[PDB]
């Protein structure tokens, strides 16, 4: 009736009457909604809708807000769709020093509107189409339709007529520079360039006017990468192979550790014989892997600048990428020259910790820290206190994962809700418009993966489908669906193109869609890494290692810039800490001081996190700006990740300032987070750090034949690190030749007492 079962567990089906905890506050009652009742799409796209899209403004707005198909700018309106390119005269960074904020963005301009011979009055703008990363945007008034399609990676705009014709009007007459009759090459009045196609014998008219014209009811708009007849000519080449089907499909090889993704376009022919393929933008965090197999189709000198550096040509019906996955950890192994007792007392401390709010986001929080905490007790020989967090963990989930209370009515918090309309799995109580905007579902869910993950470890039996796993894997499916998922769309959170997760489900804002924790995206996929190995699901997981690889080349180019090419000189600060489609922020989605600009892309810190690691140069780069404009080693909030950062290349240093501050204050309080960041404890940053001391530096250069491992080198000494989920023990062979054996349900090294 009103819930459907899951294994132990349950999820409504109606939206719940609330219990808001006699809590008045507006903020926090606006919160406990549901998405928007109007989806502005066609009766051609049914079933669980996409969300959390670089264009998702179309599907929510009318029309739609600004939207970045790069290297373009673009924006529906009821005249027709808007095009823009930001050249550098258009890009600007600034700084706010009393707000320690720094912005590098452009403009929100038009170059020009791709208009319809037959109306400037389109009712609305919907989404007619959609694969992994195009769109097709349909105008609609009547008989009168315009549709777009345009994408992420594409300096092609595909514009299709029906009951009219093409337009494209300007508000300063373009110079065209070349007129080959249904082809032509311009420019912006400020000297942007641009082509447009139509098919052979419909020309153009109204050169050297504001409004150029067409007859076809099929045009193409290209961003050129120069004012180059010769690209032009290349350009023309592919401006009749409208994109229809566009896939990223990935493998991993478990044995070299390569993830290979193969980016393929399928194309309808506008005119005989168009080819089928397309001309690509590729992003830094594509062509920089770029396979060997692929490199004949670069077109070496098409560049495009964007916000994210500099895009390049590439040309065909697909284009191959290779990376590297590392491997995770369940935790970090009992491998620290910590003083024992210190340990265990700050271990029986952390049980004063309490959650700081009813919603998913702070229980969340305070569900990783139970979990973080479990192994270090299991590894200091206190298997009663880790058996105590892994039963608080069981209770919370056994709780949040059911829908109904003792009399089998639907409860009013702590539950899962389905949202049929957009078909997405909402938690409440909810924060940070999880359920309102459907936001970070990967950052929620991921902590309740972690809980999973951390319980399945020691108790398989409570994580089967029939029990508890059931519910699990449902969450899992809501932010990271495979394809031809009944209740969900394809990978919710990620774009496979971009590279990123996108956090906002909505993308209702001018920058497009933006991204702030990326370090809480990879605490999502390492968790779900690590809940499929401990569940024997290898499809689930090896999606996760696709995800958890993918998104760690994103991070290193647009957060963190590690080869120095991307942030403007000008540009301060050695981090972005909100990434959007259309801008950088050094910024935070609330008002905080300078660590947290920071530190917000590095917690929570996990057995995961040694991907921060990778660049030790970079984290130096990055510790040594932040300890500038502090002015010293006193952190003005979260210094336990300052510390835990500084571990990557300096553990001398971290624990210098850890013995320093780390007992200051004594135990939890949530109004002071100057010390111990809220979502951390004493236990795990003195444990982590001991590890980092003894064990030197994160090794990206040696790879293992199984998922669950890391490798360390401390002055040309290697340290290798397996956990074992198996019930058998297993043999693992690393990429340098060393072979290492595993007991059962065990680290190789360090599992403690
Ligand atoms: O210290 C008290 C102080 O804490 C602030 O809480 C912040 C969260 O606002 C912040 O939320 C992040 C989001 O902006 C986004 O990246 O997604 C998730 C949430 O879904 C978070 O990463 O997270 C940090 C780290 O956990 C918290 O410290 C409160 O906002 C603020 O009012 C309060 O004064
Ligand atoms: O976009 C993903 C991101 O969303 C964040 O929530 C933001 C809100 O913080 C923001 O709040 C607005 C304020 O910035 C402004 O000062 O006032 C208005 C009017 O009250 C507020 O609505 O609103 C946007 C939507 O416009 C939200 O997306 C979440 O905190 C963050 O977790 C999430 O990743
Ligand atoms: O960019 C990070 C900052 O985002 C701010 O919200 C902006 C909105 O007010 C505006 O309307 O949209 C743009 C994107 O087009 C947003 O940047 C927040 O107010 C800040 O708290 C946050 O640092």
């Amino acid at each position: 009736m009103h819930a459907v079962s899951v294994g132990k567990g349950s999820y409504a089906t109606e939206f719940p009457e609330i219990d808001f905890g006699g809590i008045n506050d507006p903020g926090f009652r606006d919160q406990q909604g549901e998405p928007p009742a109007t989806i502005y799409r066609s009766d051609r796209v049914t079933g669980p809708m996409q969300t959390n899209s670089w264009w998702g403004s179309l599907a929510v707005d009318r029309f739609s807000m600004n939207q970045y198909p790069h290297p373009f700018s673009v924006r529906h309106r009821a005249e027709g769709l808007h095009v823009f390119y930001d050249a550098p005269h258009n890009m600007v960074v600034h700084e706010n020093r009393e707000a320690g904020t720094w912005h590098i963005h452009g403009a929100i301009g038009t170059d020009f509107t791709i208009k319809h011979s037959g109306t400037a009055n389109f009712e609305q703008a919907v989404v007619d189409d959609y694969n992994d990363w195009y769109v097709r945007g349909l105008l609609e008034n009547g008989a009168h339709q315009m549709a777009i399609t345009y994408g992420v990676g594409s300096p092609y705009i595909f514009v299709e007529y029906e009951d009219g014709s093409a337009v494209l009007d300007f508000d300063i007459a373009p110079d065209v520079w070349e007129m080959n009759g249904h082809v032509i090459g311009f420019s912006t009045h400020d000297h942007k360039h641009y082509a447009a196609f139509a098919p052979p014998g419909q020309n153009w008219s109204g050169i050297g006017s504001k409004t150029l014209t067409n007859n076809a009811d099929y045009i193409a708009i290209a961003k050129l990468p120069e004012k180059d007849g010769n690209m032009l000519a290349k350009f023309e080449q592919y401006a009749y192979s409208v994109v229809r089907d566009a896939v990223a499909d990935w493998t991993y090889d478990e044995a070299t550790g390569t993830v290979t993704t193969t980016f393929e376009v399928t194309t309808e022919a506008k005119v005989q014989g168009a080819p089928d393929g397309t001309i690509f933008a590729l992003y830094p965090h594509q062509y920089r892997h770029l396979a060997s197999s692929s490199e004949n189709q670069l077109l070496q000198n098409y560049q495009y600048e964007i916000i994210r550096g500099t895009m390049i040509g590439l040309e065909g019906k697909r284009f191959t990428t290779e990376l590297t996955y590392p491997g995770v950890l369940p935790s970090l192994p009992d491998l620290g020259d910590y003083d024992r007792e210190r340990l265990i007392g700050y271990l029986h401390d952390a049980t004063s910790d309490y959650p700081t709010g009813s919603d998913t986001y702070e229980l969340g929080k305070y569900i990783g820290k139970l979990a973080t905490l479990a192994p270090i007790a299991d590894q200091m020989g206190e298997y009663e206190l880790a058996e105590q967090f892994r039963g608080e963990l069981k209770d919370i989930l056994e709780d949040w994962l059911q829908a109904t209370n003792a009399s089998g009515q639907l409860k009013g918090k702590n539950l899962f809700y389905y949202n049929e309309n957009w078909g997405t799995i909402l938690g409440y109580h909810a924060a940070h418009s999880s359920a309102t905007r459907i936001n970070d579902h990967h950052f929620h869910y991921g902590y309740f993966v972690k809980a999973a993950a951390e319980i399945a470890r020691a108790d398989q039996e409570w994580a089967k489908s029939e029990n508890w796993g059931g519910m699990i894997d449902l969450l899992i499916r809501d932010f990271m669906a495979d394809r031809d998922d009944d209740l969900f769309p394809y990978l919710r959170m990620f774009d496979p193109y971009s590279g990123n997760s996108w956090a906002d489900g909505l993308a209702t804002f001018d920058a497009g869609n933006n991204q702030q924790s990326s370090s809480e995206a990879m605490h999502a996929w390492t968790n779900v890494i690590l809940w499929a190995e401990a569940t024997g699901n290898k499809a689930l997981r090896d999606r996760a290692i696709y995800l958890y690889t993918t998104e760690m080349s994103a991070i290193n180019e647009y957060f963190f810039d590690v080869h120095q090419e991307i942030f403007p000189e000008e540009y301060g600060p050695e981090i972005v800490t909100i990434n959007w489609g259309g801008k950088m922020d050094h910024a935070t989605w609330w008002n905080s001081g300078k660590v947290e600009k920071y530190a917000i892309n590095w917690l929570p810190f996990h057995g995961g996190s040694l991907y921060l690691g990778h660049h030790p140069d970079y984290v130096d780069r990055a510790y040594e700006e932040l300890r500038r404009d502090i002015g010293s080693t006193d952190w003005n909030l979260w210094s336990n990740l300052v510390w835990m950062y500084r571990a990557f290349t300096n553990p001398d240093d971290a624990l210098q300032q850890m013995e320093a501050s780390i007992d200051d204050y004594g135990l939890f309080d949530p109004g002071n987070e100057k010390i111990i960041e809220r979502g951390s404890t004493k236990a795990q940053t003195y444990h982590w750090i001991h590890n980092l001391a003894e064990l030197g530096r994160v090794d990206p250069t040696v790879t293992a034949n199984h998922p669950i491992y890391a490798v360390f080198n401390k002055n040309g000494n290697r340290t290798y690190i397996v956990y074992n989920f198996s019930d058998s023990p297993i043999t693992v062979q690393f990429s340098d030749g060393h072979s290492i054996q595993v007991e059962p349900h065990s680290f190789n090294i360090g599992n403690g007492d």
